[PDB]
């Protein structure tokens, strides 16, 4: 469960949040494959409640009605077409598996669902699965509301309803089997693994019992014996009885400490500074590198959901965000996931975004296609962070330096820092209020290198800054504190 199953030499996943299947398939062929992305996290592909108040929120996709593969992203044919096309160019698909719960207990009965399946939350009837009242935890939960009220009590966190979402009886072989049937459908189509949603709300042993029922990966694309990559969503910032480590038997675990701390450091909040990043990883209090799934922001916290946090960096803070993503992709800790977002009309009241529910760009609820502008950015209100030169080129940096040790660390005791990855890459950051102008040991072979933050190597020249490494490995760097992107990165494949 720990191996990503990516093609060799690909080290990151991108979350194409709410993208349609056909647009992901095109994106695999035209962009993700040639730019060396390892794979795509897709939104939940199973049928969900169509929620019309408010109007088609992104969160309706976390309210299952059945395991039919029919959503705003596309139908089963489109999903299959995408997985095949992406695998055929060596880009994997990872599914957001919503398996702790069905929909909200107060949702009205009927056929307001993305495939028109009937369901009746009040009677616990989901005939398209099928599930009935026997398959939920009504009798097991002991809280007055039936909902989760107190995270200090592990029992209710597992047995009661997360925000009123109907909680599946995961101790029952019947329920485990229906969930495994869904996941094996996806495996056989060609999916490479899963993000297990709401993992804190399931016992580690119930997750194990489901995973035990799963097939090996599709043997046309994956070697014999391959198991799905598993990464579990557990928000563990400390202080609770449930710990991220409780889930290590099953796969990797999201490290939510990572982006919270990195945001604080890059914002220079709470007396934090980049010089402290020399101890990044376990030295910062995080879980073991071989179990962490890391990221700067995710689809919940970029809009204040989940654990939220004022320090989280997102595309809305573009300059600091690119620097944070660059640092994450250059540093060896963890397995990296890059967010790819859409725009929505943020509007704050009482310190909170009252439009944090808004779903993807749409025409009367039908998701808009992703259009590509001449300059390779996206239209139709898709942000496409993964197409920004500074991020795209850092995804390649991570591939180029894969396996090389963290070395040649420099800091000025404040916010000017630099480090290398063996003899294959070097990166330099200026987050202080004055110019960073210094000759540094890079660990690289002598030559002229293109800075991949400002530009690209193409037909024997650079389109941005050039860095000149001498025979002794030293090179001069000059980065103004008012630079639009105040960091520089060079690597073995950007050498002229
Ligand atoms: C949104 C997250 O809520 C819970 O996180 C707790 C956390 O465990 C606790 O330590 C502390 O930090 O408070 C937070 C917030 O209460 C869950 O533990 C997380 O799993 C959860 N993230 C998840 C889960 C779901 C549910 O499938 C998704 O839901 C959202 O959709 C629901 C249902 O439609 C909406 O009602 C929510 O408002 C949405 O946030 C999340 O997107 C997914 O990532
Ligand atoms: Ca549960
Ligand atoms: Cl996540």
């Amino acid at each position: 469960q720990y191996s990503s199953n990516t093609q060799q030499g690909r080290t990151s996943i991108v979350h194409l949040f709410e993208w349609r299947w056909v647009d992901i398939a095109l994106e695999c062929e035209r962009y993700l494959a040639p730019k060396g992305f390892g794979g795509v996290q897709v939104s939940p592909p199973n049928e969900n409640v169509a929620i019309h108040n408010p109007f088609r929120p992104w969160w309706e996709r976390y309210q299952p009605v059945s395991y039919k593969l029919c959503t705003r992203s596309g139908n089963e044919d489109e999903f299959r077409n995408m997985v095949t096309r992406c695998n055929n160019v060596g880009v994997r698909i990872y599914v957001d598996a919503v398996i702790n719960h069905m929909c909200g207990n107060a949702v009205s009965a009927g056929t307001s669902s993305t495939c028109g399946s009937y369901f009746n939350p009040g009677s616990r009837d989901f005939p398209a699965v099928p599930y009935s009242g026997a398959d939920f935890n009504d009798g097991k939960c002991k809280t007055g509301s039936g909902d989760i009220e107190n995270y200090n009590d592990a029992t209710q966190v597992r047995d009661c309803r997360l925000s009123g979402l109907l909680d599946l009886a995961l101790g029952k072989d019947y329920v485990r089997s229906k969930i495994a049937e869904y996941m094996n459908h996806l495996i056989d189509i060609g999916v490479a693994g899963f993000r297990i949603d709401a993992s804190k709300h399931m016992a580690p042993g119930d997750i194990k019992a489901i995973l035990d029922k799963l097939h090996n990966l599709n043997s046309n694309w994956f070697p014999e014996g391959s198991k799905p990559f598993i990464y579990q969503e557990v928000i563990d910032l400390g202080g609770e009885p449930i710990k991220s480590s409780d889930y290590f038997g099953n796969g990797r675990v999201t490290e939510f400490k990572y982006g919270a701390k990195l945001g604080t450091v890059i914002r220079k909040w709470n007396g934090e500074k980049m010089s402290a990043l020399k101890n990044w990883g376990e030295g910062a209090g995080f879980m073991p590198s071989d179990r962490a799934l890391v990221f700067v922001d995710n689809h919940d916290n970029q809009r204040g959901h989940g654990a939220g946090g004022a320090s989280i960096l997102t595309f809305a803070d573009a300059r600091l965000y690119k620097m944070a993503v660059g640092f994450m992709l250059a540093h060896p800790y963890g397995f990296t996931r890059v967010m790819s977002s859409y725009r929505w009309p943020r509007y704050f009241e009482n310190g909170k975004d009252v439009n944090d529910w808004v779903g993807p760009p749409n025409d009367n609820g039908v998701t808009k296609e992703v259009t590509i502008n001449p300059d390779t950015t996206c239209g139709n209100d898709w942000v496409c962070e993964h197409r920004a030169r500074q991020i795209r080129n850092m995804v390649n940096f991570r591939n180029v330096v894969d396996g090389q040790p963290f070395t040649n660390w420099y800091d000025n005791g404040s916010n000017q820092v630099a480090f290398g990855r063996g003899n294959r890459g070097f990166i330099v950051f200026n987050n202080d209020d004055w110019t960073f102008s210094l000759t540094l040991q890079t660990g690289l072979p002598a030559g002229t290198y293109c800075d991949v933050i400002s530009g690209d190597k193409i037909n024997g020249n650079c389109t941005g800054i050039k860095i000149y490494v001498s025979d002794d490995g030293k090179a001069h760097f000059s980065i103004s504190n008012s630079a639009e992107d105040p960091f520089i990165a060079i690597h073995a494949e950007s050498k002229l």
